[PDB]
């Protein structure tokens, strides 16, 4: 029964409990719930969206079908990979959690646009290796080969995440209909692809877009009144929650930030045994940590979450204020 309530075991289950109250909010601390859930944040977090959502009700998933799932999904992540692990996707799935309660995005989506969302994000960068499409295609990689050099990574999280279905008792998806199945895939596939970074620059150009053309309901609410719409903004979404370690707490920004300059160091450190050019960032003889997280905020992070602000004005205010506080403190830790 610390099963049927959590995702899981964990003996603490009080503690468990408590740190789930943020559930709902973006400050919610995942690396506290790997520690009470014997470290399985995903299944954990999955379930507690899921039933806090009423999906499980609303899709006929039984409890059993779902937790077996999501163990097996939970257990393809590499435990060995410092960033690209079954954390990230637990925090990118409440991630993306709390941004579905957007109060501008109130009532827009409908059920079946919610799961194909949090499933997305869970899914998102399963069985990922921790070296990047750069690295696989220039070692010639089976996966590379798999793929024709093209989205390799995003494709081969959609495949995998879609083939675990087929396990014993893994078909979260049996209730649905036949339509709702096919859409729900649709969404899936086209959320998770739009998670390679090649695409940031189309993805931002479309929100821009949605900006500069939105319109609001009496009701306060974003109309969207189009399938291209609403993908468009939550493919949007997960890739802001992707994207969203810069906008949390410092102390969680920090540790998020420790863990993907290891995994790039480790990639340079195959770079550099191989021979090979080093990809940027991934030299530790070199790397400016500091100077890295304030480009990737200036170019990447914040024109982004500056453009989500504005679609959503003034309801991600917060969430753009802390990007920038988080910003000027990396900045005034540049030496010299
Ligand atoms: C926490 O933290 C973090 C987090 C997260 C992150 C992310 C993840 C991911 C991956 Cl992995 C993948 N995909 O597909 C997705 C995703 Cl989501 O990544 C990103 O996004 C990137 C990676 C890579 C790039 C591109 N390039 C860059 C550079 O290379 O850069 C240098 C130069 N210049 C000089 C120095 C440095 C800076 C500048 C850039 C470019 C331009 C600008 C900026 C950046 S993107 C990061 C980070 O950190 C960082
Ligand atoms: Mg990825
Ligand atoms: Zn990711």
């Amino acid at each position: 029964t610390s099963i049927s309530r959590f995702g899981v075991n964990t003996e603490n289950e009080d503690h468990l409990a408590k740190e789930l109250e943020d559930l709902n909010k973006w400050g919610l601390n995942i690396f506290n719930v790997a520690g009470y859930s014997h470290n399985r944040p995903l299944t954990c977090i999955m379930y507690a969206i899921f039933q806090e959502r009423d999906l499980l009700k609303t899709f006929r998933i039984s409890s059993d079908t779902f937790i077996t799932y999501m163990m097996t999904l939970e257990d393809h992540y590499h435990s060995d990979v410092a960033y690209h692990n079954s954390l990230h996707a637990a925090d990118v799935a409440q991630s993306t959690h709390v941004l579905l309660s957007t109060p501008a995005l109130d009532a827009v989506f409908t059920d079946l646009e919610i799961l194909a969302a949090i499933f997305a994000a869970a899914i998102h960068d399963v069985d990922h290796p921790g070296v990047s499409n750069q690295f696989l295609i220039n070692t010639n990689s089976e996966l590379a080969l798999m793929y024709n050099d093209e989205s390799v990574l995003e494709n081969h999280h959609l495949a995998v995440g879609f083939k675990l279905l087929q396990e014993e008792h893994c078909d979260i998806f049996m209730n649905l209909t036949k339509k709702q199945r096919q859409t729900l895939r649709k969404m899936v596939i086209d959320m998770v692809l739009a998670t390679d970074m090649s695409k940031h620059m189309s993805l931002l150009a479309d929100l821009k877009t949605m900006v500069e053309t939105k319109k609001v309901t009496s009701s306060g609410v974003l109309l969207l009144d189009n399938y291209t719409d609403r993908i468009q903004v939550l493919r949007n979404m997960v890739h802001c929650a992707d994207l969203s370690n810069p906008t949390k707490s410092l102390e969680l920004y920090r540790q998020w930030t420790d863990r993907i300059m290891e995994e790039f160091f480790q990639q340079g450190d195959k770079e550099r045994e191989r021979g090979m050019e080093i990809s940027p960032m991934c030299d530790k003889h070199t790397a400016s940590v500091e100077k890295s997280q304030v480009g990737f905020i200036d170019y990447i992070v914040h024109p982004l979450w500056e453009t989500w602000a504005d679609l959503v004005q003034p309801d991600a205010q917060d969430i753009l204020d802390t990007l920038e506080d988080n910003r000027n403190w990396y900045q005034s830790m540049i030496p010299q």
